[PDB]
């Protein structure tokens, strides 16, 4: 599924991403569209052999299992394909993992990269 912005931005915000952590709600929606253009279905293999998976580029290395990362974690307990269904739950749990794990949204190269520092809230303006 492709989201329109304020669609995800209300998805986003009815799974209890607006603020969580401290990060407002256009926080995740610019993080989400330079991550994947808004499209739980964005796989992007990594140099080292992982993959990030979904509307937030989830990392097979720490945090799901896709059966060919050697030598990986699974912290969110979840296959990667889980992170790739039209309904964002999966995603957003483990959202709120990585966010939580001391670095806080520099987890994400793209937010610190392109959003961080910039006016995240128009990724908002203009939704319900
Ligand atoms: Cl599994
Ligand atoms: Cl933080
Ligand atoms: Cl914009």
């Amino acid at each position: 599924k492709v989201f329109g912005r304020c669609e995800l931005a209300a998805a986003m915000k009815r799974h209890g991403l607006d603020n969580y952590r401290g990060y407002s709600l256009g926080n995740w929606v610019c993080a989400a569209k330079f991550e994947s253009n808004f499209n739980t279905q964005a796989t992007n293999r990594n140099t080292d052999g992982s993959t990030d998976y979904g509307i937030l580029q989830i990392n097979s290395r720490w945090w799901c299992n896709d059966g060919r990362t050697p030598g990986s974690r699974n912290l969110c307990n979840i296959p990667c394909s889980a992170l790739l269904s039209s309904d964002i739950t999966a995603s957003v749990n483990c959202a709120k993992k990585i966010v939580s794990d001391g670095n806080g949204m520099n987890a994400w190269v793209a937010w610190r990269n392109r959003c961080k520092g910039t006016d995240v809230q128009a990724w908002i303006r203009g939704c319900r």
